[PDB]
């Protein structure tokens, strides 16, 4: 009777019955001759906007990244814990799978964690002393100069050092005074033929 047509489809089996027959699906098949690929994705199994792809008797999920594991519901996050360490920023990969730091200045390595030695390329100035620290440096001034990278020479002209009104003129570590009339002596403090 009827199973002579090899009505059903998908790998089913016909048995024949009174005026018809029935098709035993393989898993994941249904309809009167097996034609039907059930669809696993109709519950919406994936999350975070991934995309549910129909298997046989199954299903998979593709996920849009940052999203990822079987149902998009682990994330890629590669910057969670901040390892930029020192005030570094965190960059997160294209592909979310790594990181980066940008690292601030003093600091170097992948994560900010190593020093960088100042004192290799002294920039102090003046005859200063370098001294390395950890994540800066220090700049130790010769007397006269002061500033981050002892670069001032020192007004010492200001409070001004002469007296009575004399003019200063500044040097290194020094002043020098010109002093008004009636007044003499280095810092012009000396008086002479005054009331
Ligand atoms: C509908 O969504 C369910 C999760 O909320 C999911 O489990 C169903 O998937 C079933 O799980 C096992 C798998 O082998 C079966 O094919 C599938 O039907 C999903 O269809
Ligand atoms: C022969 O197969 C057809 C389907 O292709 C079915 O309609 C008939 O009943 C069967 O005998
Ligand atoms: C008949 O039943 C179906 C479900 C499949 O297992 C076929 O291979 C078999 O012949
Ligand atoms: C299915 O694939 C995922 C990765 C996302 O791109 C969705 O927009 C798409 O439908
Ligand atoms: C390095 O150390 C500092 C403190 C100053 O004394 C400099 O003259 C010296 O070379
Ligand atoms: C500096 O020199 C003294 C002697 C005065 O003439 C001042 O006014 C000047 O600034
Ligand atoms: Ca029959
Ligand atoms: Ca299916
Ligand atoms: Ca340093
Ligand atoms: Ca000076």
């Amino acid at each position: 009777n009827e199973c002579e047509s090899n009505p059903c489809v998908n790998g089913g089996t016909c048995k024949d019955m009174t005026s018809g027959y029935v098709c035993t699906c393989r898993e994941g098949f249904s309809g009167p001759n097996c034609q039907t690929n059930i669809n696993e994705c109709a519950s919406n199994p994936c999350l975070n906007q991934g995309t549910c792809i129909d298997d046989v008797a199954g299903y998979k999920c593709n996920c849009l990244l940052p999203y990822t594991g079987a149902t998009c519901e682990v994330v890629l996050a590669p910057c969670a814990p901040s390892p930029c360490r020192n005030g570094g920023e965190c960059r997160q990969s294209e592909d979310y799978e790594s990181f980066s730091c940008v690292c601030p200045t003093g600091w170097q390595g992948q994560t900010c964690e190593v020093d960088i030695n100042e004192c290799v390329l002294s920039p102090c100035r003046h005859g200063a002393s370098c001294q390395n620290t950890h994540g800066g440096y220090r700049c130790h001034c010769q007397a006269g100069y002061s500033g981050r990278n002892c670069e001032t020479d020192i007004d010492d002209c200001r409070p001004n050092p002469c007296h009575n009104g004399g003019s200063c003129t500044d040097g290194i570590n020094t002043a020098f005074c010109d002093c008004l009339p009636g007044f003499r002596g280095t810092f012009c403090e000396e008086g002479s033929g005054l009331e």
